[PDB]
């Protein structure tokens, strides 16, 4: 680089450690606030992890309701029989491979269909992951193999593929390390959302825009000033008709003011057994002379040419100590922000990040631990690592930041990264616009620290790369150990894998709907029917045990009545 470049870097390094200081002690008293708030609300109440089977179903079809595969499916008797068949074909070793290569061999086979197909084999495959890993080693040694003699760059390796056997990997690990969530990592996890959730709601957060005052994220940080006051309400519990304080803010729209009141008065139950703050009417006990109730709409909503304002608590002048009870029930909206980085908003990010460090620095440390608070490592970690170990000294790659990168793009960059911005695939609970954002900045943050990459700081570098420069090459060295200390563990003995995947097929043989997962499989069967059919009777050890006759009589049967 130029003397310019390293006297601008070094300036900018000290401009940041400038506003650090500004708010280092203020951070660790906002921390030891929000750790309290944290083990109230928390410390004596259940975390709400998901059963197995709906986590496994959220990650594996993401934003995909009721999905066929946790339900019943009624279907004709010669479509079950022709089913079953199909299922056994899964079960062939020279079938599968086949099949799915000659899926991604199509043109018309989108990324997308990529990601179902893996995710709807794996579910198929469930009840039988000891097959499956063998499979899954295979489709990953092809694909390795195919790219390294495409003569492609081995770090770029599992990066850009987004092949199908990457992607059912992901889902294998999604599969296998639901019990490190449930003992490990889903504590730190859980904790980092609470903490998150909690901050925001310290300040004013816009329901219209989305941005809030302590945003972690630059985008959706509050550009205005927004003058607030903290209320306390007393809300009628569902019980006696007894009643429990919750705190709120003046600017809240009512509907935020009713999710703050869910939260507080259904403390112990899992969200999605809550009433909705849409099904209820916040009404106001000034009484019993008066109950009146609030919304974010009625008669008295402000009207300014064309703006239309969210109702707030401050629109009704709602008062500190009031009464308050949840019953059963061309133009701009605009709440807090109405439109037609600064020191001071960088001081107030490095704020929230710093009230929030050591909630992300628990939930790192765990997800790169080999040996916590008494566990041990996963296995089907142990076991992937060695496998793209194995991989790479195949070729004699002694290069460290190959497997290194392997590692990486295998696992914490698609596994764990997903459930850190999407903590509700793994507990029963609403992840609203601003803690998303939030948590999309400790992602990035994440991803950075995985990688062999040189962090390069500038002006024009995002926020998180700036916010947390000096965390990072902490964190890739935690990283880097937790390869290295992988490595020198002993190897699973085959037997062992084996034994531990038949007890993890036999735990959850009948979660999924098997039948629902072959039926939607089979879609691509007869989308893809004559090349696939084309592929059986070519390669050698399809003919060996005539797979090709064995999908025709299926194709047939599935049409007879």
């Amino acid at each position: 680089s130029t003397q310019d470049a390293d006297r601008t870097l070094k300036r900018l390094q000290l401009q940041m450690d400038n506003l650090e200081s500004r708010v280092a002690l203020e951070c660790k008293e906002a921390f030891a606030e929000l750790q309290t708030d944290i083990n109230e609300l928390t410390n004596h109440v259940q975390i709400p992890f998901l059963d197995y089977r709906t986590y496994a179903v959220r990650v594996l079809f993401p934003g995909i309701e009721a999905h066929p595969v946790l339900k019943e499916l009624d279907t004709p008797p010669n479509v079950e029989k022709a089913l079953r068949l199909f299922g056994q074909l899964l079960h062939s070793r020279a079938f599968l491979l086949t099949f799915i290569h000659t899926l991604e061999a199509q043109s018309s086979f989108s990324m997308r269909d990529r990601g179902t197909v893996a995710s709807l084999t794996m579910v198929a495959l469930q009840s039988r992951l000891d097959y499956a890993t063998g499979l899954l080693k295979q489709l990953l040694a092809d694909l390795i193999e195919k790219n390294l003699e495409s003569k492609n760059h081995p770090k770029l390796l599992l990066r850009r593929t987004e092949s199908v056997a990457e992607k059912m990997l992901t889902n294998w690990f999604t599969f296998l390390l639901h019990k490190f969530l449930k003992e490990c990592a889903g504590e730190p996890l859980f904790l980092l959302y609470c903490a998150i959730k909690q901050q925001m709601e310290k300040g004013p957060i816009d329901a219209i825009t989305g941005e809030a005052r302590y945003s972690l994220s630059e985008d959706k940080l509050i550009r205005q000033q927004i003058d607030y006051k903290t209320l306390t309400l007393h809300c009628v519990c569902p019980e006696s008709e007894a009643q429990v304080p919750v705190k709120v803010l003046n600017c809240d729209s009512i509907t935020q003011a009713k999710d703050k009141l869910l939260d507080t008065v259904y403390k112990g139950i899992p969200y999605s057994q809550r009433p909705k703050a849409e099904d209820m009417d916040l009404e106001w006990r000034q009484g019993r002379m008066a109950r009146i109730i609030l919304q974010d709409e009625d008669i008295t909503t402000k009207i300014e040419c064309d703006w239309k304002r969210v109702n707030s608590l401050a629109h009704y002048q709602v008062t500190d100590g009031s009464l308050v009870a949840l019953v059963p029930k061309g133009t701009k909206l605009w709440h807090l922000v109405r439109n037609h980085v600064s020191e001071i908003y960088l001081t107030r990010l490095l704020a929230t990040k710093g009230t929030l460090q050591k909630f992300v620095d628990d939930l790192f440390e765990t997800v790169f631990s080999t040996a916590h608070r008494g566990s041990a490592l996963p296995l089907a970690i142990k076991y992937m690592f060695d496998f793209l170990d194995e991989q790479a000294d195949q070729r004699q790659i002694s290069d460290p930041d190959v497997r290194h990168t392997w590692k990486s793009n295998c696992l914490p960059l698609r596994f764990w990264v997903n459930v850190i911005k999407n903590p509700q695939f793994v507990f029963d609970i609403h992840k609203n616009s601003i803690t998303d954002a939030c948590l999309s900045v400790v992602a990035q943050t994440f991803m950075d620290s995985c990688s062999t990459s040189e962090h390069r700081l500038g002006k024009d570098s995002p926020s998180n790369k700036l916010l947390y420069a000096k965390d990072i090459p902490n964190y890739k060295s935690w990283v880097e150990r937790y390869y290295r200390d992988i490595a020198k563990m002993a190897s699973i003995s085959d037997q062992d894998m084996d034994a531990y995947l038949v007890e993890q097929s036999r735990l959850h043989a009948n979660d999924f709907n098997v039948l629902s997962a072959l039926s939607e499989l089979y879609f691509y069967v007869t989308k893809y029917r004559q090349e696939i059919l084309t592929s059986l009777d070519r390669d050698a050890s399809c003919r060996k045990h005539k797979l090709r006759q064995k999908l025709e009589q299926i194709i047939t049967l599935v049409s007879s009545s």
